[PDB]
């Protein structure tokens, strides 16, 4: 059947990844849950050129010490996109 593409799933988790770093209400699973998503999505350089902003967060939280958690999946991702890129 017909499934959004990974852009358009991209908004969602994003905005995740951002929500869950709420100075005000940080909430480390929803980062988690954003970025697992986002480590099976084919973020390939099709989808990353059109979206380093995303990238740009991504190194944010991958040195993230508020939360262990969030550094080591948003590292396990990001890793993983430099793994469908050039």
């Amino acid at each position: 059947a017909a499934s959004p593409s990974v852009e358009e799933k991209l908004q969602k988790l994003h905005s995740e990844i951002k929500f869950a770093l709420k100075v005000d209400s940080p909430d480390v699973k929803r980062c988690l849950n954003a970025l697992e998503e986002l480590g099976t999505l084919q973020v390939t350089s099709q989808i990353l050129q059109k979206n380093t902003d995303v990238v740009a967060t991504l190194k944010k939280i991958r040195r993230y010490k508020a939360n262990k958690d969030v550094m080591e999946k948003a590292a396990e991702v990001y890793t993983r996109l430099k793994s469908r890129g050039s």
